[PDB]
Order: C-alpha cells, then sequence, then structure tokens
C-alpha cells in the first residue's frame, strides 16, 4: 500500500542511535506524514509571535531535551503532544534522518512519524499561532523566492492563505519528498 511503501522506503535512509550519545545541545524534531485524500502531506506549525526564537516562522514541532527524556524520539513526542496535543498512541516513529549541526555546539536529530486518520491538531496558542498540511508532492516543483537565499511560498487553495517555508525547515521537507517519491510508476 501507500504507507507501507513509506515505511520501506524510509527505513532505509535511518541512521539510529549512531549520533546521539555526542556531547552537544540536544534538540529534536518531528516530520508529521499525514494521508488525505488518497496522497501523503507533511505537518507544519507557525510559532507564536511572543516566544523568543523565531517568533512566527514555520517549523516542523520540536524543541529541546530534557532529563525526563529516555531517548531523542521521545523528546520530539513529548514537544509534539505539548505543542499540538498529538498522543503517542496516535504517532509511529519509523525512523531518524541524518541530523543538522548548528553553532558549533548543537546537534537536532529529525524523526519521521506516521500519524493516525483520526487526529485533529488542538493549537497550544502559547506555543503555536497556527498549523497546516502541505502535500508532499509541492517539495518536488515548489514556488521559489529568492530574499541570495531560497524561500518556498505555498498557498493552501482552502483558503487563498499564504505560508513561507526556509532554511532547515526547507531543506528536510524536500529531503523526506525525495526519499518516498522518487522513482515511482503513476
Ligand atoms: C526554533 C525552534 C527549534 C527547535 C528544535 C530551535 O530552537 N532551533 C535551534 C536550536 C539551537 C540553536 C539554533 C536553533 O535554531
Amino acid at each position: 500500500s501507500m504507507l507501507d511503501d513509506a515505511k520501506a522506503r524510509l527505513r532505509k535512509y535511518d541512521i539510529g542511535g549512531k549520533y546521539s550519545h555526542l556531547p552537544y545541545n540536544k534538540y529534536s524534531v518531528l516530520l508529521p506524514l499525514v494521508a488525505k485524500e488518497g496522497k501523503l502531506h507533511l505537518l507544519f506549525t507557525v510559532r507564536s509571535e511572543k516566544l523568543r526564537r523565531a517568533p512566527g516562522e514555520v517549523c516542523f514541532p520540536g524543541g529541546k531535551r530534557d532529563p525526563t527524556d529516555m531517548d531523542d524520539a521521545a523528546t520530539a513526542l513529548r514537544e509534539a503532544q505539548e505543542e499540538v496535543g498529538l498522543r503517542p498512541h496516535q504517532v509511529e516513529v519509523v525512523c531518524c534522518l541524518v541530523p543538522c549541526l548548528i553553532d558549533t555546539d548543537t546537534l537536532i536529530t529529525p524523526f519521521v512519524g506516521l500519524i493516525d486518520h483520526n487526529f485533529q491538531a488542538q493549537p497550544n496558542p502559547a506555543e503555536v499561532k497556527d498549523v497546516f498540511l502541505v502535500p508532499l508532492a509541492y517539495f518536488l516543483h515548489p514556488q521559489v523566492h529568492d530574499q541570495i537565499n531560497h524561500i518556498f511560498e505555498y498557498t493552501n487553495p482552502e483558503d487563498g492563505v499564504t505560508y513561507q517555508i526556509k532554511g532547515m525547515t526547507a531543506n528536510l521537507a524536500v529531503l523526506v519528498a525525495f526519499i518516498i517519491l522518487e522513482k515511482k510508476p503513476t
């Protein structure tokens, strides 16, 4: 099937725990895959205008590891629960993609998760101003804008609202699209 095909592709790129013990400042992100209307979508957040770091920006759910987390995947699941109400029975963590090195002392680890069809987002307004879906196929032919720095613009045809997606978030989206959608009969 569509969902079984996605997980089997993703598993070939799983690095597992290989880099997880290194002595960095540690953050995790969850890349949430949702099936709607016969196609795969990614779920994004818009960060609250009140936050210290990157207020108003598009990002995946995520945050800083804390002492309660059993491992890096637990960080990503805790944060997703707090930000959008995703419960653990509603997500299957399929793999761990290549981590992102920043600022010389920080390592951000991305996990891909398959989301239950009955999940409905409950944005926590102290952390998240908006939640939206983008079809995975968009990231193969994006609408690009140069700020020189590449910025994707996505307009939701439901309401005509435009979102800007950039940086690590945009890079990870393209990576997941390539993994899952390259070389497929139509
Ligand atoms: C903006 C939220 C995101 C959560 C994973 C974050 O805090 N990133 C980050 C961490 C350390 C240095 C720079 C950064 O952008």
